[PDB]
């Protein structure tokens, strides 16, 4: 209630997480291996990091958020299913920024826009389910 | 009426459905087995009601959320043609570059009229019989 | 504008602006075989054509959308056919149906308001028509 | 005159011609224009010159307002010399490509298309379009 | 004087000349060089012709009395025994002309109001500059 | 007054931290045989002094003008990740479309924060271990 | 001064130029496809008749980039070996009226410089040009 859900993507396993009260940082670790997101991290506008997943992928990518700065597209790859996983995040921002996280070999949503608030879904060794949380 | 209804594209078969209350997600469900839609989902603002119809039997889908501003300037359905025909495919594209593609488009095509859309019909069974979308004015 | 194709099949006209548009083709012929079209405020399906072909497609045209590139192949002559469409809107909608293999016309713009030829099997011949 | 009078293009034969709609007949036997007809505005005649036995034609309808801001004729050089092609492109987009453009080539001034003018006989021998100023 | 002088590139070989509304440029296959060149002036039905007119093909560019050249390449072979090999022009309307081969040397030149031409020619364009407003 | 992009690579070489109370040069060399940033060079407005770290033993190097009133616009460094971590890559775009590529990006990849170009600090010894770069605001 | 000095890049070794005055009009790079490197510079002045060169033009390409006196360098780099021993090896300058020149190679270093109204060059020159900076103004 003035915050946007985004559906959650993937399986339904993992350990639930949920990051909020904007997001400044955010990093994606993904493997060659498996093909999938391991592991996000979050930092907000508060010097702790919000970490969930195993980080145990050879890749990884940050994007920094300028305060003033929206996602104007984005995209999340994963398997559908009870047994899903989320395998990539492509995300673009108002000031012409882009990261490419992981795969995009099966399913996909093209998510909501605004300003990234925060994060929520469930991750093990894998990010089994990830869904973005905007402003309104 | 107060909505603009794109012509309902592939066969008579299948179960009728009509979706509305505009819409802020829509899934669509599909097979590389079959090459057809098989499953759809609508989401709509102020109601957390996920509306279905169909199988979705299909190994593929795709999901688009508009926000509320947010309209459909390009739109195009891939179907099968004749009373035993299908829906194969959506293309849709949104008024902030959002676009998504669903399934296949090798025999029939419709381009739709656009505007904010508010709703979906058609019929379905195992597969998506037929589709058209609901617009506002 | 110019109706092109051949002098064959029976006439037709359909006037009343155009919101929607179909052509039937076919792969084994090459040539429109049939054209449907509806108009704003009257929920009439007029034909003409047989719809022989294995493809159709559909333009539907928003109230305020003009057409702003039009493009017909047609084979030229008395025996002759019309064989494919392009249309492009004012709305980046476009459409194309069936074969550009010898003849075009690329037509006046404007509101789609009616079409007009003649067709038996085949369409034999069309020309749009169009507005203020 | 008010007008501005393109080079006319291609040879020195065929019969003389000076002319809302334009047509082009051409031939993938003989690569060559053969025959072209225009229509006006306010005036329902057909204004045609050469032969027109080509397996290929197009036509440009062109608005009250529309001007050509792109031209190119292709065309054999010499008194010998034929016109082999036109590409035309105008103010709204649309555009026209007839025959073939293997050897020379003229991009002509621009504007609302006034009239053409040239030589024809069995082939357009020599072709000139004309704009207002 | 009231006249912007392109560097004129190719040989010192050839005809020295000096002379715009419409513009011919005559080039071969088997040579890969400009041979002739023909203008015309606003207001003044005279060919201004020069070189040899032995090549298979040719192009001509109309210019509108208020149209200007916004880009400009010559293609040529540098040194004494040099030869002019291409022209590329593309105008302030989005009218563009290529003639002959640009496979050794170029220069992009000055812009504005296309107003003469000057260089030395034979049997080919030994040597060509174009001349602008000021 | 200063924005902090985070420091990526790994934790070792010898501490840095350039700063004037902006940046007008920048320097970065690199190696075809290490594909690593090896050594950064810095010059600032009204002030003549070279700032390095890092060993250059690498075969290539690039180096970025900026004009006084030229902010970056778009950044990108690419690391290994890791305590034995090293900076591989920058890829840095200005405000006039200027753009400089230095070294590899085969493995990860920040997209920073961007502004006029302020300082770097980071750690170095034969290659440049760990780089963030520094902002106004 | 009144004039922007870009790094110069490239060796030590050749003999010193400084070419200035009106702003650069013409300007003319002689390179080799058998040394990859700049061997050759010509520069014209505004209101000034001379030919000023350096370098020995051995090589078999080269390019000349005229520039209108209201035109500024929007975009440039030069490629250049580094070191004492070092060479400059390729120009690429973009001008604020769409023209460019691409003239020699980008094997090894760059520098991407300054922008605005080219004034100047300065740098060593024998065989090969050892060494080039350009000049600007505000």
């Amino acid at each position: 209630d003035n915050y946007i859900y985004s559906t959650e993507v993937g399986g339904v396993g993992g350990t639930p997480f949920t990051f909020m009260q904007t997001i400044t940082s955010i990093k994606f670790n993904w493997s060659d291996q498996y093909k999938l997101l391991h592991h996000i991290e979050v930092k907000f506008i508060n010097a702790n990091i919000y970490a969930t997943g195993d980080p145990k992928g050879n890749h990884e990518v940050i994007l920094e958020i300028d305060d003033d700065e929206t996602i104007i597209g984005s995209v999340i790859g994963y398997k559908k299913g009870n047994d899903g996983r989320c395998t990539g995040v492509k995300l673009t921002t108002s000031k012409g920024k882009s990261i490419m996280a992981g795969y995009f070999e099966e399913s996909l949503i093209t998510t909501y826009t605004g300003k990234l608030a925060g994060i929520k879904g469930g991750a093990g060794s894998d990010i089994d389910r990830l869904g973005l949380i905007f402003l309104k």
